[PDB]
């Protein structure tokens, strides 16, 4: 089971919103690459609130992801995009459903 | 897969006193969200001390509702002023990508 997620809420800046969600999107390789990466979201709230939800077998995983390139090129573009500083929330998973693979 | 594309993002505000209770309501629902053909994903979240949450994904809109009408909501609705200081907090969330493992 996987046991261990982060969240993140990010809002992008005026005239970003579509380079946002086109970067979130442009990531599903790179998530699908990271095989301790179980589960990864790529989540519109709204025009210019987006966010991130994954999850993870352990803490290796988690750290992998942090440590991983989705997490490096989001840094890269965090000035230009977004227009207050995300805070990564780690969670805790007290259960969790997903397909076997 | 990109046939996953809905998705409710839920906070739950446990009760002084509740914040164990709470979590193991959350975990013994697994087998609920388990038995729900239309809900892809289910995952029962701790934030912190007395925040909780569950963020859940769908292939369509008939799974989404299914999950808001189904028996998790309903056990919630029955034990929320025991468990609960404050109604849910949910939103409704579009997925721009999802990777899952497969099937």
């Amino acid at each position: 089971m996987t046991k261990l997620a982060l969240f993140v809420r990010l809002e992008a800046k005026p005239g970003q919103e579509a380079a946002l969600a086109d970067f979130l999107a442009s990531a599903l390789p790179l998530a699908n690459a990271e095989s301790g990466t179980t589960a990864w979201f790529a989540l519109k709230f709204g025009p210019s609130t987006f966010g991130v939800f994954d999850a993870f077998a352990d803490e290796a995983g988690r750290q992998a992801h942090l440590n991983g390139q989705i997490a490096a090129a989001l840094m890269a573009n965090a000035a230009t995009l977004l227009s207050s500083p995300p805070n990564i929330e780690k969670v805790e998973l007290l259960a969790a459903k997903l397909p076997a693979g």
